[PDB]
This record gives C-alpha cells, sequence and structure tokens, in this order.
C-alpha cells in the first residue's frame, strides 16, 4: 500500500498524518463512555509502558490473558486511521467496556466526549531531550511518518513544533493545565524507571482499586523493559516490515532516562535549554533528565 512518507497535513492548527486528517470527523464525533480510561501521551513518552501497565490491571496480572492480541489491538490508537491498514475508531466501536483507549491528542483536539463523559485520563510525560531522541529514531523505523532527515534537521523541526502531534512543549503544558478541570493523573516516565512499584500503586489508587501485593508484584515483573522488548504482544514486532521495520530502530529501543546525552552535542544542548527555558517558564511544570 501506497500510504508512506507522506507530509503532515494540517488538523486545527496540528501537523498530523494525512489520514487521520482526511477522516477527521470520524475522530471528533468519537462516542467515549463513562468508564474509558483514556491513556494519553504525547509521542515516545511511555505509552506502550503505561498501556501494558494498565491491561495487566485490568487481567490481574495473567501474563496469558495480555497476549491475546497486541498491544495495538488490546489498547486502540483512537485518531490513529489508515486506509487498508487500521481504523482505530472503528476498533474501539467495537470493543466491550471497559476500554483502554490510547490518544496523542493535544487536549484542544480531543473528541469532546471525553469531557462530557468526564472520563478518567492517565497522563505520561517525559523529558524533552529524551523524547526528541526516541522521537528520532522511531521517525526512521516507522514508515508512516514523513522523512526526518539528519539529527540535527529533526532536531530543529521538533524544537519547532514540525512534527507529528505539533510541539512537546504546548502538549504537556496544556494538558498539565486540564488537570485542574478533568480526573487527569499526570505521570512521568522518569519516575516509573525510578520506582515503578510507586506509580503503579498510584494508577490502582486513582483507579480505586485494591489488589493484593503478590498480584501488584507480577504486574511489575511483566511491564519491565527487559521483558516487554522480547514480548512479541508489546514490542511492535507483529508489524509489517513496511510499516514499522525494526531492522531499522526496535520499537523497545534503550528504555532509559539520558539517551539523550548520548544524541545531543554540547553546543546542540546548550541551544535547547536556552529555547526550553523561554517556553516552560510560564508553567509549574518540572522535569528531570
Ligand atoms: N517497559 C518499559 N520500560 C521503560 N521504557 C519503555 C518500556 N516500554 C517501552 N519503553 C520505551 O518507551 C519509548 C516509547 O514510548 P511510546 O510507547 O510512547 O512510543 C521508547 O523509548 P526509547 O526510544 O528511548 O528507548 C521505549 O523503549
Ligand atoms: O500500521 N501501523 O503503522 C500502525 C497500525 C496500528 C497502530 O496502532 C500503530 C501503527
Ligand atoms: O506512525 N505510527 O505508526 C505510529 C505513531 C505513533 C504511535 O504511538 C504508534 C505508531
Amino acid at each position: 500500500l501506497d500510504v508512506f512518507r507522506r507530509e503532515l497535513v494540517d488538523v486545527e492548527g496540528i501537523p498530523l498524518f494525512w489520514s487521520i486528517a482526511e477522516h477527521w470527523s470520524q475522530v471528533e464525533s468519537f462516542e467515549a463512555r463513562p468508564d474509558d480510561i483514556l491513556i494519553s501521551t504525547y509521542p515516545k513518552s511511555g505509552t506502550t509502558w503505561v498501556s501494558e501497565i494498565l491491561d495487566l490491571i485490568y487481567n490481574n496480572g495473567d501474563a496469558e490473558k495480555c497476549k491475546r492480541d497486541a498491544i495495538y489491538k488490546r489498547v486502540p490508537f483512537m485518531e490513529l486511521i489508515i486506509p487498508g491498514i487500521t481504523n482505530g475508531v472503528e476498533m474501539l466501536n467495537n470493543m466491550p467496556s471497559p476500554r483502554i483507549v490510547k490518544t496523542h491528542l493535544p487536549v484542544q483536539l480531543l473528541p469532546s466526549s471525553f469531557w462530557k463523559n468526564d472520563c478518567k485520563i492517565i497522563y505520561v510525560a517525559r523529558n524533552a531531550k529524551d523524547v526528541v531522541v526516541s522521537y528520532y529514531y522511531f521517525y526512521q523505523m516507522a514508515k508512516i511518518h514523513p522523512e526526518p532527515g539528519t539529527w540535527e534537521e529533526f532536531l530543529e523541526k521538533f524544537m519547532a513544533g514540525q512534527v507529528s502531534f505539533g510541539p512537546w512543549y504546548d502538549h504537556v503544558k496544556s494538558w498539565w493545565e486540564k488537570r485542574k478541570e478533568y480526573r487527569i493523573l499526570y505521570l512521568f516516565y522518569e519516575d516509573m524507571k525510578e520506582n515503578p512499584k510507586c506509580e503503579i500503586q498510584k494508577i490502582l489508587k486513582f483507579l480505586e482499586k485494591d489488589i493484593p501485593e503478590e498480584i501488584l508484584n507480577k504486574i511489575l515483573y511483566h511491564s519491565s523493559f527487559s521483558v516487554m522488548k522480547e514480548n512479541p504482544s508489546a514490542n511492535y514486532t507483529t508489524m509489517m516490515k513496511e510499516e514499522m521495520d525494526h531492522s531499522v530502530s526496535p520499537f523497545m529501543r534503550k528504555g532509559i532516562s539520558g539517551d539523550w546525552k548520548n544524541q545531543f552535542t554540547v553546543a546542540q544542548y546548550e541551544k535547547f535549554e536556552e529555547d526550553y527555558v523561554k517556553k516552560m517558564e510560564d508553567s509549574t511544570l518540572k522535569f528531570r533528565s
């Protein structure tokens, strides 16, 4: 299918995949349900990690139940519609409750039904420098994206917000502000790295679930990077090479915090930081790198 490497298309101010734009009315009119849990992230911030955690919670840590299908079918990417390939809206329409829904939409573009249904939302943020590195390699392997160009070209596009789903800065800031209006558990990738048990406990409390320590430990074990990277139900290796080419860069790439040090030159770092401070000083958000 000839659907790959196209230029992004503006949707309500945000660069999105051409086929999402083409099917935007279907996304806008998406029907949420009161018990939907929405996982909302800027790309490359821990979406798959948290989605697997949620599905594990819903299945009481049962690893085999969580291998019933690929993560992208268990937890549909709502707005992702590609002709001949996938339709997240239709996948969700046909899914029995309680649904786990994935989105990367900026808050201003989220289908209004989520607000009307007052859904609980788990937002995951990750430090910008690690995000852009992860996103660079992902652009290379995940062929729906436009060509990223060189690292320096891609870094500049990221800083300018000229990448799929728009600027990281506005995404994280506006979702942070939204936590005052709706029930949003706002998590950080770095915290999940440092103390995953603590973060899963936060998720459980938010979900109003109390589970045995033994089940919590099962969920912890199966959501580690070393397990997920080898799990074909979670590591995107069931995608066609034409869609995601693992040989270019694996989806489960490094799974650390601080990979930015391996990618950024000192000059790129200093420039990025100067720009970052200007963009983020209006926000009470604080990150670790
Ligand atoms: N269980 C886990 N623990 C830590 N990182 C994980 C993880 N599962 C996936 N990741 C990392 O999360 C990033 C992908 O995020 P998303 O799911 O939002 O696209 C990748 O980062 P890297 O490219 O830095 O390795 C990936 O390796
Ligand atoms: O075809 N693809 O590249 C896809 C399809 C589904 C999905 O959730 C993500 C990517
Ligand atoms: O383009 N893609 O195939 C994607 C993009 C984002 C994402 O979270 C998963 C797949």
